[PDB]
């Protein structure tokens, strides 16, 4: 019924529809145009310097949701740590458990590529997500502290080189 | 030139990281640190592999590695940009007070802004307060809203099977 | 509209055979290369370990309407790259759809997201309409630039001496 | 004096000569050593770079370099080689280094099916023009050089 597959570079534009939806959801009026996103997809998301791969859930030739993930090193027990950057399910596919299916699929990739961990973050201002994550058996790692340089802070650091 | 050099480490020279990795394994895992032979395979077959998403830079002096960082660029992110993420920063205890950690991060920041990233992110451990102070001291921000989730070992296998 | 701009990679390089056959007629008429020669050229040269260019194309109904080849050169001022467009070609059967300009909008976007402060290219003074098009989209003619060349025998001699 | 390609594992061998190039063109605005090491490591030598770098070395010192790319399509089913930069250390003047680098490029050009080696010079640098003509190069007068940059380049990108 609903298939999950990895999207390769030759089909990256198949993701445009769903990224537009993601853009509108997260940024509203500041959402990027379709040509912007096509360019972003072809030369950034699917560039040589991109650390992520992309999987997508497809039903009747339409994308219902996607996740991006990377495998990082080093990690405990001589293995990889998988990290999911984004999980997104179309409002039009809601109620079908798409997100769970995407995460089960990610879990499958993790074990076949010697990862013992699948990690990701959520926002505390989106308590729904955490409830969902907790409901599917995920553990919240309270000891983890998340740091960031950005905008001008990031620039000042770079310039101090 | 300069005494301490920062350079990329590529697949062809990955075994140059064996010394520093032994030191890292002892730090994180004490008793359970991996052997030299196992670290060499880890490096050659996993850290530098088709499925690996990280790259590595290292601080080098006198042909010994004093510290390294692994990093990757993740998508999507706001403003049609990338999000750089540093998986590990590790500096040898013998290279302490040489400002290697900051040096490595300056290079990371420069890579970030020349490769369409507007963020550089990473995590630290609350059990390692010293890291937190160091990061805040160089002007890093703590993102208190972020919640870190995980599946591992058996839970990961259950999730995959089900 | 139904026109997509996409990257062409090595695995799909033969998609360019049709538009290369057109480009060959346009510049060389009867001295145009055969289809077989162009497939070999695309497979063994244009996409090759020694090739310094990438390719984006405008495609509609699985037909290539136009393409641009480009590369990023170093060094250049301000610790940045310099993008160079080798060729821009739009099929006579796809004129009036603003495809040339759209291909350039994409290149410009790749340049600024990959630390380039310049997008450069050349035209022929014997092809006045190209220069007019370029000025009309805001490009500057760099009159101080002098273009030099070794070719054929002179090239063979330079290497041999 | 030996001429050979610098690969990524040795890109930092070029710091010295790059520093000199920066002083020579940008005077006080010259980038620092670390800036240059980072530039070489992650841009000049990156998967998105179109250039390779050859260097002339004598007694383990870099005396000069050239960067070049090979572009397509071009006439007669071949590549057109393009030299982006040629630089000779002032401390190696009078040794014919510039000429030696170009003969080497020519050798690369003919073994990779390029019928052409092209490059540009600045008319405000007549000595460069004179030198090129003197080694057999032809000026292609019909060539017009166009550019978008800075704000103009941004505006074009933003209209996407
Ligand atoms: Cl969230
Ligand atoms: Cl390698
Ligand atoms: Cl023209
Ligand atoms: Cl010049």
């Amino acid at each position: 019924s609903v298939e999950i597959k990895r999207v390769d570079k030759h089909h990256c534009l198949d993701l445009v529809g769903i990224f537009i939806e993601l853009e509108r959801y997260y940024f509203g009026d500041k959402a990027a145009s379709e040509q912007d996103l096509a360019n972003y997809l072809s030369h950034q998301v699917f560039s040589e310097h991109s650390g992520v791969k992309v999987i997508a859930a497809v039903e009747h030739d339409k994308v219902l949701g996607f996740a991006t993930y990377t495998i990082m090193f080093p990690a405990p027990k001589l293995s990889g740590q998988m990290y999911m950057k984004d999980l997104f399910v179309s409002s039009s596919a809601r109620g079908k458990g798409i997100g769970l299916q995407l995460m089960k699929h990610l879990a499958t990739i993790a074990i076949t590529h010697n990862c013992q961990r699948l990690d990701w973050t959520a926002e505390s201002t989106n308590p729904t997500a955490g409830k969902f994550y907790k409901s599917i058996g995920a553990s919240l790692i309270r000891e983890k502290e998340y740091y960031r340089f950005e905008g001008n802070g990031l620039n000042k650091l770079a310039k101090s080189l």
